[PDB]
């Protein structure tokens, strides 16, 4: 076959019911993940592959960067229960990985500040329990499958992506061979 277990992508063992038809991992700890953002693009590549209205789902990890890796979560979580997850992951990726300007909880909330979220806002989800449940999908949705590494795409809860065995060569290629393969994937 063209696409084979071991290589574009692995099964898992013990699939998920329930799980969204995309579904990535990811910590702003995480350098490759980084690049999935930064220069590569990925979910944007993949989301054009797909056909319209396919679900995308994104969540952060708590298993990089200690108590600020958590913190992140919840930060997360907050982006997303606003709508503003576009406005803060590049400054969020810059203050972790770049600039390292992100050594507390009050820097994440000077991020968000500085997107244009309202002080009173953001701190009013901070503390939601619409955000402690968000929080909750995401560790279950990385328990679910003792996730270790990052970034890490699954699709309907049965397919992992493998990008180890994909060309690095040309950036381009490897965005295309990824998103192609989470195309076939969803037409599994």
């Amino acid at each position: 076959a063209q696409y084979e277990d071991g290589k574009q992508y692995t099964t898992l063992e013990k699939p998920v019911a329930g799980a969204p038809q995309v579904l990535e991992f990811f910590s702003f700890f995480c350098p490759h993940c980084y690049q999935f953002e930064e220069v590569l693009h990925i979910s944007d590549n993949v989301k054009k592959k797909l056909p319209e209205g396919v679900k995308m789902t994104k969540y952060h990890v708590n298993f990089m960067g200690g108590d600020l890796g958590k913190d992140l979560t919840q930060a997360w979580a907050v982006a997303m229960a606003l709508g503003v997850e576009d406005k803060v992951t590049v400054p969020l990726f810059e203050g972790v990985q770049k600039t390292q300007t992100i050594r507390s909880a009050s820097d994440i909330r000077d991020v968000f500040i500085n997107a244009g979220i309202k002080g009173e806002e953001y701190d009013a989800a901070w503390n939601s329990f619409v955000v402690k449940s968000l929080v909750a999908q995401q560790e279950k949705a990385a328990a679910d499958v003792q996730l270790r590494g990052v970034p890490a795409m699954f699709v309907n809860g049965k397919y992992q992506l493998n990008p180890q065995g994909m060309d690095t060569s040309n950036m381009d290629v490897f965005v295309q061979q990824y998103a192609d393969t989470v195309k076939y994937l969803s037409e599994k």
